[PDB]
């Protein structure tokens, strides 16, 4: 007790304990099972950080207010320290012995309580190079005599996987379940602490600033629990808010440095736009339609829903966009995409959605049940998304796949999260779900029979409808039916190139020039409606990139300057130089 | 009634013990009461409370708050889900009689089987009933359990093998919250081997996980949504008449479920579609969330009635039920608000009015 | 790194669980972010809160060692806790903090560095800076949900291009004086563009530098005919096509011969059927030119025709000419949907998992061949 245990009762008369504020009923409950004549040990076990040690150490802090019932008055918890307690044990009968001694002194005291904080741990204290006689038997007999109390703290996990294991020491305490408090709770408790937090880093909190914190931890960080995650929330806005007096910011934490400590933890496109992140979102449109020509209305869907996500007019828990891009091959289907990731500056997840033709691929998503030989490896898909939360989700080919595999992308679109073999959830709520498919193109290329030609506009979609269930299409933000490219269309798509090989050759120091002429000739050669936008790569390529090659592989072009391309009009040719 | 109870509703510890240490805690806490001098005797209510705080189970309550929370659950809950009332009325009228003690005898709380077309309040009608409850609610995916060997993620891994320090999800969430309302979505959609532990389940309310240990489902609701049967129902038939393919419905529910699976069902609540007052009724409350975000941005907005019409009469799908307008309030509104928001006049100010032309079935904007 | 060594500052001064956890790709950068808060702390390159810390990296090793007689372990570590909480103003930083969730024991297996630690770390008695990849860290460390809730997540990220270049020349004066070889900055340039373009398999503050590094030995190994120079763009594009497999810049070589005669030397070997090898030869010179696709393979060609015309011969011949290996797969093995499962690799828990694809294997360990189809129709 000299050393091996600190006095909690004097770290609340010296205040080196924060203040516990409600648990109520359970602290009524502790102390009802601290009254019991035998096994009066009371177990706190709950989810990690909602206060169990907290209450514990509340409990002295409270006899030290005297704010107790009139019997747990006068009596000392004392923390004890395994770690400490094991230091000097080298030799047989140490650790026992001053187990033994701590163990008498708390007998005499009749007035103290022993807190072992993550309790847990003592299911072994030294069986080395001998058998179970350490501190998991040496306790087990004073417990069921009621001669000293005890009282414990483990996490659902440890308490299951390691404390259950002994159940002789298991049925000697009375298990208190702390669960994770609502909101008022909260913030109440928040009000009642944060005088320590503006008094260790000289700030000063609005009412709306802990609210805000508190629905915000609460909404958009999924790893911990409410009264350690809102506070942690606090104590970061605190610790910045203090750094900033660098230029002398003595002021109140308002509402957006909350916002700003939120985002910055849970890695979100929060803050307000401001800046110029409104200047991006602004002219976001006109960047996507000077590098994709046509199909605007899928630029502008795409828009739409990331500045609805960025305005605060977003869904409550979805992705940002849950898109289903359907089209004839070559018209810009994953370029938008790809473009659209470039363009924000985030990262492009990209599945090929080709690869899970079978339905047992979708513990290649989601990772293998426990037991089987892949489960260390997790899954793909939301492992990607764990470690890019913002990002654009792009699923090629999603025709391709599996039909039963759309049932994953189904929970993923309804509600934002889906969890992988290890219980834990991706956010999707950061992430722009865009799948793209050529379904409708062999139903909309048909020829009709008979005298009247029909209208097969329709046919996309109904083929649309046969490929994906209702519900799978009843969660898609939009189906944006891509057109073929129009001649015009081509030109620009045409140029776009010519510009990629320029500045291909520029990598080599070589400039080219291609008359106006010679550029709509190879439109005219290329153009095939059904193919959309590749046999104009093609065509580029073998008219210009072949003559190119042998020209400055092979001399005339090494270290070469001006390539002279133009058509003349009796053979429709093109010329070429230095 | 130590005795009873403590068998009955305690299954950790060993019959001399959990006797012992029910009459123990009554008489501390009856010896904590007397802070006001009330030393009394122990009498069956004082039993019947200590073993339910040691079972984490509710007690008898027809006198509490939750009373009336109870009473008026059924329509707190018509309030957010419209139409499809009889869903709302068997849920309740099984927390009911589970709350009113004359509940089943060791099976969960109610074990009901949602089907119905898509976009029709299954899950949120279970959202909102965990939420009116205050209880813990445990969502499982069931699509992610396709595979027959996923049953191993709900309830463990074997000894003697990699994931079995984990232990499964569905059991340690049953045994954090034994008192739960535990969602089941899909479940049509995982491997149809799976259904036999949820035969286990519903029949005993009880699941032995990998580590021999017992979950107690006796005070979990379970709430399965399937959308089974759906396209025969919407299915046309051929001919001058259509036929209610509601036997279709059955036909494909009792070719999907094995008939002891049925029988282990507290009712099969078949979900209707969304009329069009409903929809009117949808759309006010769409707007009414759309309202609250815009106030989290400062900004208030009023929409007219006319105009409330117009997007219901614009956005009604019977097939698709209520999600379809969403999108239309999301396109018809956020855009215009969107670019106000962001570059626009709602910067830091509200008073945006959307009102209804007739010439051009528009709306109205600006502060 | 100046937006992550703010966010590690801001941690380290908190009130509570004051413990950064450096969380990043392998190579990015994490540990060297730590010893270069520490370098900076050193520079005064820090705000005053900071200023006059002292950063130690624990060892493990040292730390376990001759740790028998139970006891020794546990005192020795509450020795240096009690160091630290005497000194108040030291900051402990753990390289591999996922390696400290097990000090032997195993006779209970509980009280380790972790369960020792905890107390410290909840009470924000002293700050501990942490390391950890992504993966060690999602199914080794938050394993511990209390551990994990004692360190703050900081999310150390892929750097840009330029940042990439800013960092190499930093960090040049070193590799300078290593080598005693200078780079231009052009070269760096070179190297950081084609390090991302070619090298798939680590991340650009590792790889980059790599090609920095073993430019400058194999400069280093120039002098033995006392060929003293500086690092151009030459001997870096030299470095980075030893991993690519394929040089840009050493096409002045002979390979232009061969280039300009390997549509000859296939005729002698396939006689008519000249588009073929027409069509073959101008894709990899296209290829070889820069003028090819920055994104998609050399070439993909479906030749049809009838039997024995040449159709397999002319790849195999090519294959020979260029000196490449022939990844050959015959699509009659494959004409069965699952098959494809040999190509790709079975998903995880099944039988065949731990074997990977045949085809990507393949094409792993052959960066540079010519992948042959024979029969895709039989597919
Ligand atoms: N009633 C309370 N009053 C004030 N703070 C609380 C309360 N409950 C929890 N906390 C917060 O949680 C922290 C303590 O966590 P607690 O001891 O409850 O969990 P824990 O013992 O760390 O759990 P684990 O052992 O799983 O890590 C404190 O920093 C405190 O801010
Ligand atoms: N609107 C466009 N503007 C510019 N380039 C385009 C456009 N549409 C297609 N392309 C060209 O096609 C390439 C990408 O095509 P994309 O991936 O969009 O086809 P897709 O719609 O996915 O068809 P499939 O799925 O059948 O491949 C780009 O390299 C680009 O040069
Ligand atoms: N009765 C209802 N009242 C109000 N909104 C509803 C109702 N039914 C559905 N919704 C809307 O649908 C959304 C919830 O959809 P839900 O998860 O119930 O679909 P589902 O029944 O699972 O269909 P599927 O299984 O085919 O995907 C909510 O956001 C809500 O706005
Ligand atoms: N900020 C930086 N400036 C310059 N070089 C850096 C920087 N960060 C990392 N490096 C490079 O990375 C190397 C050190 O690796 P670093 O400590 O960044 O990660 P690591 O220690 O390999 O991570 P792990 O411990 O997980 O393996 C150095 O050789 C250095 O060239
Ligand atoms: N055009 C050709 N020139 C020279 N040899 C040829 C030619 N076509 C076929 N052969 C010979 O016939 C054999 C079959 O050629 P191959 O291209 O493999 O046939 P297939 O097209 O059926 O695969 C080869 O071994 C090759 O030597």
């Amino acid at each position: 007790m000299e050393n091996f245990t600190t006095n909690l009762n004097q770290l609340a008369r010296v205040g080196g304990i924060d203040p516990l504020i409600g648990r109520e009923k359970e602290l009524e409950r502790a102390i009802q099972v601290l009254c019991r004549r035998r096994k009066n040990n009371p177990l706190l076990v709950g989810e990690s950080g909602v206060g169990k040690t907290a209450i514990a150490e509340g409990l002295a802090w409270r006899i030290v207010q005297g704010d107790v019932p009139e019997v747990m008055a006068d009596c000392t918890i004392y923390s004890l320290d395994i770690g400490s307690l094991l230091a000097g044990t080298k030799y047989r009968g140490d650790f026992e012995k001053r187990f033994k001694a701590l163990l008498k002194q708390l007998e005499q005291d009749t007035n103290s309580i022993l807190f072992i904080d993550e309790i847990h741990t003592i299911i072994g204290a030294g069986a080395a190079s001998g058998g179970q006689v350490d501190a998991a038997n040496l306790i087990k007999p004073l417990l069921s005599s009621g001669k000293i109390r005890v009282i414990g703290s483990t996490t659902y996990q440890e308490f299951s996987n390691i404390f259950e294991k002994d159940r002789a020491l298991a049925r000697r305490f009375q298990k208190i379940d702390i669960t994770e408090p609502s909101i008022e709770e909260t913030v109440q408790i928040i009000n009642g602490l944060k005088p320590k937090y503006e008094a260790h880093h000289d700030v000063r909190y609005t009412a709306k600033a802990v609210r805000a914190a508190v629905e915000l931890a609460v909404k958009y960080i999924n790893d911990r629990h409410l009264p350690d995650k809102a506070i942690d929330v606090i104590d970061e806005a605190g610790a910045r808010a203090r750094l900033m007096p660098v230029s002398k910011r003595k002021k109140t934490v308002n509402v957006a440095d909350i916002e700003s400590v939120v985002a910055r933890i849970a890695r979100i496109p929060e803050k307000s736009v401001s800046q110029s992140d409104r200047d991006t979102l602004k002219n976001l449109g006109d960047r996507l339609k000077m590098l994709v020509f046509g199909q605007d209305k899928a630029i502008e869907a795409l828009t739409e829903a990331i500045k609805m996500a960025r305005a605060g007019l977003g869904h409550e828990h979805k992705p940002v966009g849950s898109f289903l891009f359907a089209g004839p091959t070559g018209v810009g289907k994953t370029e938008v995409t790809v473009q659209l990731s470039k363009a924000l500056g985030i990262e492009l997840l990209r599945f090929d959605m080709s690869e899970y033709m079978e339905r047992h691929t979708v513990s290649r998503l989601i990772g293998a049940p426990p037991g089987y030989v892949g489960f260390d490896q997790g899954g793909l898909l939301t492992d990607a998304v764990i470690k890019h939360p913002h990002a654009v989700l792009l699923l090629d080919e999603i025709e391709k796949a599996h039909p039963d595999v759309f049932n994953i992308l189904l929970q993923v679109m309804d509600n934002g999260t889906l969890t992988d073999n290890n219980g834990r959830k991706a956010d999707f709520r950061n992430v722009v779900l865009v799948m793209t498919t050529n379904a409708g193109v062999r139903e909309t290329e048909r020829k009709s029979i008979g005298l009247i030609h029909q209208d097969n506009s329709t046919d996309a979609m109904e083929e649309i409808k046969k490929i994906f269930t209702p519900e799978f299409r009843n969660r898609l933000d939009n189906i944006i039916w891509f057109d073929h490219l129009s001649t015009d269309v081509i030109h620009q798509v045409v140029d776009k190139f010519i510009v990629e090989l320029q500045v291909q050759l520029d990598q080599k120091g070589v400039s080219l020039e291609v008359s106006q002429e010679a550029r709509n000739w190879l439109a005219e050669k290329g153009y095939d409606r059904a193919m959309g936008a590749r046999p104009m790569a093609r065509v580029i390529q073998d008219n210009l990139k072949k003559p190119l090659a042998n020209e400055l592989l092979f001399g005339s072009l090494v270290d070469g300057g001006q390539v002279t391309v133009a058509l003349d009009k009796e053979k429709n040719e093109l010329t070429y130089g230095f």
